[PDB]
């Protein structure tokens, strides 16, 4: 899984960046045709917490999960993978108000597969964000940001850690339990954000003011625009119970029905 530095050509501009250091566009020479790339490059536990990105990505083969070509140990650790030319979904959304909420509902609905598909594999994503869902085209979603992810033990359903609060259902707060349900709250946010044009949700409020809220059983209000089906699917992937909230088949089989 290891790549040669003299066949990857790197662009000055930066794609985004993160605690790792950055993300740069590149061009990887493959066996005759060469391949647009993103590449994340490392800036002490980040080149352990870079190689276990690349160890879930190895592992995961779906046409909604951003593929990675492979990893790079030059002037710095790099995490190569194929390049999703348009970007994340909020940014996008930001600039292109006249998406219809039909082509939303074709880009959520691809997120659930790829989803349901880490749902499948037992893999928590665990930064399930509009920031995290990347376009290659208008029509084509893919989920990427796999660095928090877990491969979870094949006797428990969830994994416990020893954040991006906003996107966390309340058994991660409370009790530090992340399993496929707790990605559903997730893609419930994600959703809102979707349909709110790539707005952050909880505008303004702290962490600690969104969990008192979500105790009270208050919820974000329907964005502007958004169809009533998507608003209540949205509710129901905030169900506080983790045994009542549906899982990705659910979420997926609803959304494709719709
Ligand atoms: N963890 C992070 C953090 N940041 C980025 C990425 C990232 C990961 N990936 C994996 C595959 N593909 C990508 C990708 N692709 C991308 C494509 C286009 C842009 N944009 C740059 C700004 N641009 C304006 C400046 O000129 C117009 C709009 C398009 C950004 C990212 N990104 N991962």
């Amino acid at each position: 899984v290891y790549l040669d530095r003299k066949l990857l050509t790197l662009e000055d501009k930066e794609l985004g960046s993160g605690n790792f250091g950055t993300v740069k566009k590149g061009y990887y020479q493959m066996k005759k045709v060469v391949k647009t790339v993103a590449v994340k490059i490392l800036k002490p536990a980040l080149k352990d917490e870079l190689l276990a990105e690349a160890n879930v990505m190895q592992q995961l083969d779906n046409p909604y999960i951003v593929r990675m070509i492979g990893i790079c140990e030059a002037e710095s650790w790099m995490l190569v993978m194929e390049m999703a030319e348009l970007g994340p979904l909020n940014k996008y959304l930001q600039q292109n108000r006249h998406v219809k909420d039909k082509n939303i509902i074709e880009l959520v609905h691809q997120v659930s597969m790829g989803m349901k598909y880490l749902e499948e594999s037992n893999f928590v994503h665990r930064d399930l964000a509009a920031r995290n869902v990347l376009l290659v085209t208008q029509h084509y979603a893919k989920i990427s940001d796999f660095g928090l992810s877990k491969a979870l033990r094949a006797d428990e359903n969830y994994y416990k850690a020893q954040w991006p609060v906003k996107w966390y259902a309340p058994e991660c707060i409370n009790y530090y339990k992340f399993s496929s349900k707790s990605d559903v709250w997730s893609f419930g946010v994600l959703m809102w954000e979707a349909f709110s044009y790539g707005q952050k949700p909880y505008r303004g409020m702290k962490g600690s003011e969104v969990t008192a809220m979500l105790e009270k059983g208050e919820r974000m209000g329907c964005p502007a625009g958004c169809p009533r089906e998507m608003y209540d699917l949205m509710n129901l992937c905030w169900t506080y119970d983790v045994e009542n909230r549906p899982g990705f088949a659910a979420v997926e089989l609803r959304l494709r029905n719709y």
